[PDB]
């Protein structure tokens, strides 16, 4: 009767119980119970799934069956009437720069990834469910509603295809329906190394025995290193510019070209590890290949893990800090260490912070060249404007030098991601992220804005004046009662966003208490923290506490001035200093050629 | 292009390719290219891999796609309908020893290894594979034929997973699934010592400088000693007897203890290590611990070179032995000393060689106790038997003056593995090794028995009548056709072992032709061969021509009587001597004089 059961295709993998290096797929973590946390498990549930018939389909798939009584409204019209808004002069963050929101999507995809399914194989209907806008099986499309601009644009519906699913991928029920993350949940930098050891080793150097990571020999961005091309056919990055073909990024994480900042990250991060088995190969001629890294990975990762809880969640949280992540206190055992489902919908705050131009600058930090300012909409999945418009020097500097944009009750989230996203296997510049996003919530199951209020300690509320008192704003309470009729069925993402933003933190009060939560239980639950005594020598860590974002950029660009405190807003050149004053990450405690 | 860096389980710790030994991980044997030969490697194909998909699903996966226009059959039904036989009476081989049998598997078991995905670990996937018998991933499950008496008393099926293989280890498609081998591809006493540095390190002394093996503190052979136990748990060798609960043994090889004979064995070559080492020490007390293993080690790894080469290989080949391996003229660093896949099916001709019971006798030859004749199965994993009943000393009697099972086209394997196989995971004497075999040649993605013959130059029949003359048979040829439907679908292992043997040897053509080339390519591959020049003096090796199993038994035994070819047919006494006669291993030239 014991429900831990279920859990067919997935590997099974024995355990080195004193080895002092992860395991790529996050196996062996935990050691009374190994599987807690690997890559291509279940996503955890804080509340049970909620579907109309109980078992898997979603919220709005039968045009009749209500939810409560009422219907559900549709997803493009909740994005058409709450979230779009036109002018964007005065949006921007006037404390938050543009890696401030880079860095939360960094992070959001080292900890979570529920992917579309492969099914849509070597068949015919991936394409007439974009052709005839058809709910089947796994094809939930996006419906436009009356006088929506893209019915005179798109035909009928936006393309949609539900998240895959535990024990038989194609099946006939499964208790409720659970969605895989098929990244690990530890924050350990799954994203640059790979969740998978096909792939973690493909991403390898080889052939030297250097521990290297791979790097691309087709271009070089002035003597350093690119990210190597992912091969396989048909490319979006190669689809969206066919005269220059500039294929899309290699990385550990599937999604590392959806726009070209991320992009720009993840080569920061790969450059930043190769310098390090070099490095260790200086101070350590002995070490192997395999040596070097493992140690590296082992170093990159904390380095991950100091900038997310020292530097990042602060600002985010604000008053909520201290009270989901007190001092840590050891590693716990018994804490689940695996990300929540409604934790990947409550971490799309940042869909709210993307701004809708991105910049290169020269090395004043003055436009570069004619074109200096791009509609982020020409951006996604965009690999040559870096090699071919002047490498990553001059976007990592308008992500210092601009600002992320900012959560705003009437100014919810940029049309470049409302109306002109792109998406990889489509081929035009039409989609709705934040459709996406509400539709998303209801294929996983999402339980209504009152259960996770309840689940949060919060007042639950049912009335108009109710919703109007938590939101702090009455006409916004107006337009959401009238789409939803009651409270209880706001779809958690909208739901979470809406409310006003905590002190010094960067969202409300329900999405503080989910996230806080879920970063607790992330530090406190993984046997491989920095700080867990065991993991690094007393002497590694106090070296581990200099790193900086700043520093990070001085090692791995051209960049010679950069800010103390990059998450901030920060002015050229005032606030910008030289790259030596900053601090580096001193590698001496890690010489180990011992007798 | 040259993707020579797939291949992903792998450290490196680099060598010394001037150090005067082997490592234990096999690599740094050839110069050239390091790791040929090493440990946790695919393994080598001859011809390439043959799956349903071409890339990783056996033939007869999908009960929908033939092999060349026919449905394979089922491999146990192939083994009910060829392999099965009722009357042990007449069986033995008139002139082949049982320790002919055992000698077979303990070489074997030195070169390759490739252990079923061992990805199946607290866990509803071993489960699941069993009393549900659903195909899928790993799960390749053994379904039962029609009227098959195990349907009434075993259930649908045999549990089987899928071997394990290279760069990814869960997942799927690669260039093809290749393998691995776990253990050296030299003839170096690896089952022994160990192929990896963690267990290796384990199973020595430490304690003391004197270079010994660990030894048994809990019992011991009337002085002599015993292997360490293993203290894992769960331990199937308490399992077949929880009241004795005497567990397994600790070796250099995963399976050394899977039926008493085999644990017999490897209790002889530890007690010779160490004999060598404490007769190192009285002519060097001036030689540390480590100095002491290694020279120890390399001795009893040219003695197994030496029984093989000179006694085993000659009677099981036959008139195939000079043809294949002709006498030494060499290192040859550009001959593969890898093993291939198909070498790993080839050997298991050791499986009809072995008989229904294995005896216990006394000093005079006589039988042993009040249960002196047991039978086979009763003795999988049974060390309790050793270490109870006698010690090896009577064991090893039966092994010297009981015959070997001969092949036979109408008696090929004895139910005692055709049907009461014990497999460590489960509960049950109830496993087919027959049906297994066949089994695992689709896993490993063998091609069939013409690919084969044409390989090695011979006949590729195409009719009953064709395959009828090769096999000198006329019955057994249409059991194989009207099951096949072509020659070409034949499974390799069952082919190959299907021909009659060759004049003097043990083997037909075929195998003696993938028996030959693979062991010819074990010596000249293999730079630290007992007979290349620099490895051992030519005084030592003048000592090491005399080294016998006849004296090994002596040296490590309290059993005075024995044979001087302990691999032929012998009866007591008129074919046995004293010991008193049968040459000694003279160590007078490793006395290293300080000069
Ligand atoms: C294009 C997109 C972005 C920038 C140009 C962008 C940005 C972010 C930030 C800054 C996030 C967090 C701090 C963040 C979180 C998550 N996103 Fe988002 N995002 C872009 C586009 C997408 C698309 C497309 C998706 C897929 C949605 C779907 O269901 O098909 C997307 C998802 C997520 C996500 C969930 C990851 C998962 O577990 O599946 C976030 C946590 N983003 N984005
Ligand atoms: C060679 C050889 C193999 C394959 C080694 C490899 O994996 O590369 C082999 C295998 C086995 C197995 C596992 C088979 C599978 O699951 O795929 C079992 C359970 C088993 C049991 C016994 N064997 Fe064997 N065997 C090989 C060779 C030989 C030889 C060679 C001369 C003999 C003899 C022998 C004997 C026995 C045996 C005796 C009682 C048992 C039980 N094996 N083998
Ligand atoms: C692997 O390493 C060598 C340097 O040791 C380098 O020249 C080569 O280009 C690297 N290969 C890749 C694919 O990065
Ligand atoms: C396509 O790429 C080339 C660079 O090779 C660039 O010069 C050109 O302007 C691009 N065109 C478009 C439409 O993006
Ligand atoms: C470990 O976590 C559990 C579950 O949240 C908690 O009850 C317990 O107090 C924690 N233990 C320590 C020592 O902090
Ligand atoms: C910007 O944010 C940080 C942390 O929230 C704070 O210390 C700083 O004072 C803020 N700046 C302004 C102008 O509020
Ligand atoms: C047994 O066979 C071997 C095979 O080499 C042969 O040499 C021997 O003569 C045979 N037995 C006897 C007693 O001759
Ligand atoms: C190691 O060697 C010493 C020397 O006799 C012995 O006392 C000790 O028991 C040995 N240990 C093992 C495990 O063999
Ligand atoms: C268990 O072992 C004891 C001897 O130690 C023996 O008497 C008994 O028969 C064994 N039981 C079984 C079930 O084999
Ligand atoms: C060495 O082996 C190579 C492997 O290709 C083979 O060509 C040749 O016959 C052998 N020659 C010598 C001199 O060993
Ligand atoms: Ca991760
Ligand atoms: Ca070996
Ligand atoms: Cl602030
Ligand atoms: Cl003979």
């Amino acid at each position: 009767s014991w429900e831990v059961g279920c859990g067919a295709p997935v590997p099974l993998v024995k355990c080195d119980e004193n080895s002092p290096y992860r395991t790529i797929t996050g196996d062996c973590n935990n050691r009374r119970s190994p599987a807690l946390g690997a890559a291509n498990r279940a996503l955890a549930r804080w509340l049970p799934a909620e579907y109309e018939d109980g078992l898997a389909l979603p919220f709005g798939w039968t045009q009749r069956k209500t939810r409560n009584g009422f219907r559900v409204p549709l997803a493009r019209e909740v994005s058409n009437k709450i979230v779009g808004y036109l002018d964007e002069e005065g949006v921007l963050d006037q404390n938050r720069s543009l890696l401030f929101m880079q860095w939360g999507q960094i992070v959001d995809h080292d900890l979570d990834f529920a992917p579309e399914t492969e099914l849509g194989s070597n068949e015919h209907s991936k394409t007439q469910c974009e052709e005839y806008c058809i709910q089947g099986d796994n094809c939930f499309p996006i419906m436009f509603p009356k006088n929506d601009p893209k019915l005179k644009t798109q035909g009928k519906c936006m393309p949609f295809f539900r998240a895959g699913f535990v024990c038989p991928t194609p099946p006939y029920q499964s208790l409720a329906r659970e969605q895989i993350n098929a990244v690990t949940s530890f924050l350990d930098a799954s994203l640059v190394y790979g969740s998978e050891p096909s792939l973690a080793s493909r991403l390898r150097n080889l052939s030297s025995p250097l521990g290297l990571m791979a790097v691309n020999q087709e271009a070089w961005d002035h003597g350093l290193a690119y990210l190597p091309f992912n091969n396989k056919k048909p490319s979006p990055c190669e689809f969206i510019n066919t005269t220059a073909r500039v294929p899309c990024f290699l990385a550990g994480d599937f999604r590392a070209s959806e726009q070209i900042l991320l992009a720009t990250a993840h080569t920061l991060l790969l450059r930043e590890h190769n310098r390090l088995a070099r490095e260790l190969k200086k101070l350590n001629p002995h070490w192997n290949g395999e040596k070097l890294y493992q140690e590296a990975r082992k170093i990159l990762g904390a380095f991950i893990q100091i900038i997310t809880f020292r530097d990042y969640l602060p600002i985010v949280l604000g008053s909520e800090m201290q009270k989901w992540i007190p001092p840590y206190q050891g590693y716990n055992n018994s804490v689940d260490p695996r990300i929540s489902n409604v934790f990947t919908f409550a971490f799309r705050f940042g869909h709210m912070e993307v701004p809708s131009t991105v910049s290169r600058l020269d090395e004043n930090y003055q436009p570069w060249g004619p074109e200096a300012e791009l509609p982020l909409h020409t951006l996604f999945f965009n690999t040559w404007r870096i090699i071919k418009d002047g490498g990553i020097d001059p976007l990592v500097r308008g992500l210092l030098a601009k600002k992320s944009k900012l959560m705003n009750q009437d100014k919810m989230v940029t049309s470049e991601l409302r109306n002109k996203l792109f998406q990889p296997t489509h081929k035009i510049h039409g989609f709705d992220l934040a459709a996406i996003n509400l539709q998303r919530c209801r294929d996983h199951g999402m339980p209504g804005y009152n259960s996770w209020r309840g689940f949060c300690g919060l007042s639950q509320p049912k009335t108009l004046k109710g919703l109007q008192t938590v939101l702090k704003n009455k006409i916004l309470a107006k337009k959401l009662m009238d789409l939803y009729k009651t409270p209880d069925n706001i779809d958690i993402w909208i739901g979470g966003n809406a409310e006003p933003m905590v002190e010094r933190g960067r969202v409300g009060p329900l999405l503080a208490c989910l996230l806080g939560r879920q970063f607790q239980q992330i530090r406190d639950g993984d046997r491989f923290w920095w700080e867990n005594p065991g993991v690094f020598t007393e002497k590694q860590r106090d070296s581990l506490q200099k790193v900086s974002f700043s520093r990070l950029i001085c090692d791995n660009t051209h960049i010679t001035k950069v800010p103390l405190h990059a998450f901030q807003a920060n002015n050229y050149p005032h606030d910008f200093v030289d790259c030596s004053t900053v601090d580096k990450l001193d590698l001496s405690p890690w010489a180990s050629r011992e007798n």
